């Protein structure tokens, strides 16, 4: 159900369902996606929907996908915010690449 | 050791060890800040200073922090709307909650 979607520069996570580990093609993605970027920061938005227990979802997907990231790049440099976005009824989170 | 420090348009709260909630004291300075906020919204944003092995800690305690600190806000203003936001970002040195209008 939870969709990952991902460009050179991008890797877009739409969550679906309860609090959840990644499957195991989730994963793949997601070490496919960073093969390349040993030479790059990531800023990382965790966006949940407008109005406890959205927001507390928010932190918990956050703290499994740096896990999941720290894994592959143990030293990686994160930013990671979570916000509220104006109306999506999506909760997602948004990797973005800053190059160094 | 948790500080408050506060100007007529923002009060930032910094927190010391990993206790949840105030002293009676810094009670009293958050209830006198909010004194000429009624006709505002809230943004709060918890800052998490990132731990290089318990980040999971550190994280959900600024959850609770944020729990407590919405109950305290409200227990004031019960009718408030609160903006909630989180960062955990590298350059992060204090963990602290940010409070603004609107």
């Amino acid at each position: 159900k939870t969709d990952i979607t991902s460009t050179k520069n991008e890797l877009v996570i739409t969550y679906h369902g309860r609090l959840r580990s990644f499957s195991e093609e989730d994963t793949y993605k997601i070490k496919a996606w960073l093969e390349d970027k040993i030479n790059s920061n990531l800023l990382i938005e965790m966006v949940i929907p407008q109005a406890s227990d959205s927001l507390r979802l928010g932190y918990e997907r956050g703290i499994i996908l740096m896990k999941e990231i720290k894994k592959i790049y143990p030293d990686v440099v994160i930013d990671m915010s979570v916000n509220s976005a104006a109306s999506s009824t999506t909760s997602k989170a948004i990797i973005t690449t800053i190059n160094k």
